[PDB]
């Protein structure tokens, strides 16, 4: 069978993602936990999905996926401990889908979670030739009393940024109706010593691995994914009723690939900042007495931190993150 | 939007399969289980799958609020064969253009599912790709988690020769072998609605939920020690039996021991498929097998019969002899 054929493939994958608690796929809790609690979310990639086909690029678009969950289940303080993928398509293509999921395990063993298993399901008829659909499935633990909750972010609190590495998985529809009515010089040096194409195909950032570094020595307040809404409709997801994060728009260069889009797009810029994260993957919130002594940890980590802005006490209907 | 919609839809489906280990309700970044010190040594028994081909005729029949249920027992069902509890649920729903009544339908049936499992639905995701579906097409996965202590863990290793091999009977085809029964369909074009047993329609026997195991055998777990399970799924009884058979075994069953039901007569009929070949294919009315010690098999098949389930004496264990088969039916 394929399938068995792809199953063999991936073993070794895998086997690079695993951890000690893992023994149906099995896990033990570690007995670093005393009060442990589950952490999990699910996601898919995306329209970026579509652009994999187009340019037959299929060896990143899985730690894409695995970011869209371990970043998301990591706002809350959990450690991602294991993750799980479900791979549908019509007619199974072994040499495309092991570069598709070797890159689902490279992002878990970034993540330092372990890919314990998965599904392929072969359909034929409901996906034309060539294309797929993926599914990821992320669990991660915390203890009781270290859940993050953004319950205790008051006025006064510092909103750190931390950079993305592009769009990362969201507002792709509207990168492929830009480049298909320009057809930009794809191939062409961009930025950073980065082809356009590779700059808009460009992994998701993980914040695993530094994130959970700095929770060893430091208290977060709150944190938020920059995913599908952008900033403004991000951060305000941890952000009590009664309290604004007003961001400095001076306070972070809108990267080359943002200005792009927005020129291309003609794209209000409030409506950008609601629709790309233009640079910004995750935000942290702390206390203004540790906002320092963060902002060196994650830069010495490898991040690119930025100071957003700070807390304030909100006025009526007011919204609750505002950039300007 | 569209999505932000569905969400508020179907909150109230998923606040009846709450249970007291959730903290907070549908909304927020990651959804929140404690496992509490209930678990001595805890172990997490996870699992993904997605409906397959028997979605194709959840559309052609417009019939979306049972294919949800089977989502959830694809992957319920294959943790309880570990000794796992099932513990809490997410979905993944895919289309092209989202039909918020018709995705309405899809995730009420997996809370349903849920529901019955004990299990809580936790949350999901609702992906709208333009162009890559049909529209009313969609796709579906599921991943539930479950929770066992270390030392209840079900393996199988102490299986041996001489234990009784029980069989819970299905529902019909549950979430497999269903390329094959719409080919049939769609050569024969048979009265879909016509009486064809138990009381139903031909259609509702065809597209009837894939059946949950999870409670009855729960509750036997308290009662009694299982030895081994297997759920049946792809490749039929002969194929997944085995999974939980030590090297040295066989599992005999009499063919004899129940009747193949109305629904796989048929099947067998218009697809001309040898009797073996069925039995690698389709359920063939056997949805879960329990292996138990010989002297508990009268007790678990009285409770477990007492508990709503159809329960058969499929055979017994033997000893294997060489390369042999280790699931053989005569
Ligand atoms: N895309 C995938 N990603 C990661 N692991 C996978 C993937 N597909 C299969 N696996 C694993 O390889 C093995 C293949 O088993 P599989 O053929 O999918 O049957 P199953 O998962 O037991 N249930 P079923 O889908 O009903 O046949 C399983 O252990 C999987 O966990
Ligand atoms: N099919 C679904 N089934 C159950 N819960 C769902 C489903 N879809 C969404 N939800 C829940 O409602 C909310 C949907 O918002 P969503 O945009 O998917 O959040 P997210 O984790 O930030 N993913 P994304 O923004 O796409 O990167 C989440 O809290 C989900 O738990
Ligand atoms: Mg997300
Ligand atoms: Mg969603």
């Amino acid at each position: 069978d394929a399938g068995d054929q792809l199953v063999e493939k991936i073993k070794p994958f895998a086997k690079r993602t695993m951890r000690p608690e893992v023994l149906g796929a099995l896990v033990e809790i570690g007995k670093k936990y005393q009060n442990p609690v589950l952490v999990s979310g699910t996601d898919g990639v995306g329209t970026k999905l579509k652009l994999a086909f187009d340019w037959d690029k299929h060896d990143t678009v899985g730690i894409d996926l695995v970011a869209m969950s371990v970043n998301d289940i990591l706002v809350q303080g959990a450690e991602p401990l294991f993750f799980l993928d479900y791979f549908a398509c019509g007619k199974l293509d072994v040499p495309r889908a092991t570069d598709v999921i070797k890159g689902i395990a490279q992002g878990c063993e970034e993540s330092g979670c372990a890919l314990i298993g998965g599904e392929t399901a072969e359909m034929p008829g409901m996906y034309p030739v060539g294309e797929y659909d993926l599914a990821g499935f992320a669990v991660g633990v915390v203890e009781k009393e270290n859940v993050i909750t953004g319950l205790s972010v008051g006025a006064g609190d510092m909103v750190l940024g931390l950079a993305s590495n592009g769009a990362h998985s969201n507002g792709y529809s509207l990168i492929r109706k830009i480049i298909e009515r320009d057809n930009p010089d794809l191939d062409a040096e961009f930025d950073n010593g980065k082809t356009l194409r590779e700059a808009v195909i460009a992994p998701t950032r993980l914040y695993v691995k530094p994130i959970l570094a700095a929770l060893e020595k430091f208290t977060i307040k709150g944190m938020a994914h920059i995913t599908g809404g952008g900033i403004t409709e991000n951060v305000p997801r941890v952000l009590p009723k009664n309290t604004v994060a007003q961001i400095d728009a001076e306070s972070w260069e809108l990267p080359k690939l943002f200005q792009w889009l927005q020129k291309a797009g003609n794209v209000e810029t409030q409506e950008m900042y609601r629709t790309f994260n233009c640079g910004i993957g995750m935000v942290v919130i702390v206390a203004a007495e540790d906002a320092d002594a963060v902002r060196s940890f994650l830069s010495g980590q490898g991040e690119t931190v930025y100071r957003l802005g700070c807390i304030r006490e909100r006025q009526g209907n007011e919204h609750q993150t505002q950039v300007a």
